[PDB]
């Protein structure tokens, strides 16, 4: 049942932030509805769900359509994959958030094929943080530059940082990992103005993250079976 699995998270959510001093409204949980049918993400609609996250831009772009058709509103879509110069266009079109920056040519496609009537659409830059086997994210020290290189893009809004860190069992890792990103988080809120948002935590190392200073998590499974 996706309306007691959302419950259960929120209430995973809730706890962890209490427990190390935080409070719950710190921490948007994204629901990852990528490889989940309209229906399913209805459901959680109807369970008060509105972040949705999706890894393919059809797909996304697909289930948006339809919501929108519907006449349901009031939803932040949030793409969350890899992005191909082939399929900017797309994202740029329909959705609201982007967390995958990790590239200014990508970006500035976003930035010129967004219409102007959109709000400017979110973006994190997303940094490999300690994935050897992925190709996506920058490392730390591009940071600074492709930061200030992405910020002049009008119809973007640099909103902050985000990783999918390698797997890791040893919550010590999984803490020490995630406090790099809330360091380098820290560091760019200082300089860069509205940066709000800390995309970084799954299901397997919520908690580290939370208590590393995570502001949104990114959960699929545990919602939508």
């Amino acid at each position: 049942d996706i309306a007691h699995n959302l419950a259960q998270v929120r209430d995973k959510i809730s706890a962890a932030a209490t427990r190390c001093g935080r409070s719950p409204e710190e921490i948007t949980l994204l629901a990852v509805s990528a490889t989940a049918p309209a229906s399913a993400i209805a459901e959680a609609i109807d369970a008060g769900q509105r972040q949705f996250g999706e890894n393919y831009v059809q797909e996304g772009v697909d289930k948006i359509r339809h919501f929108q058709e519907l006449g349901v509103t009031g939803l932040e879509w949030h793409f969350i994959g890899p992005l191909q110069s082939n399929k900017s266009r797309l994202v740029a079109e329909h959705f609201d958030w982007c967390h995958t920056i990790d590239r200014l040519r990508i970006a500035t496609r976003l930035n010129d094929q967004r219409p102007a009537e959109l709000p400017p659409l979110n973006v994190l830059i997303q940094i490999n943080i300690s994935d050897e086997n992925s190709k996506s994210g920058i490392q730390l020290a591009e940071l600074d530059e492709l930061a200030a290189a992405v910020a002049e893009l009008p119809r973007l809004r640099l909103r902050g940082l985000m990783a999918i860190p390698a797997p890791e069992s040893e919550y010590v890792r999984q803490f020490e990992v995630a406090r790099q990103m809330a360091v380098a988080f820290a560091g760019l809120k200082t300089r860069y103005p509205h940066i709000d948002t800390l995309s970084l935590g799954m299901s397997d190392d919520m908690e580290a993250a939370i208590a590393a200073g995570s502001t949104m998590v990114r959960i699929g499974t545990a919602i939508f079976g």
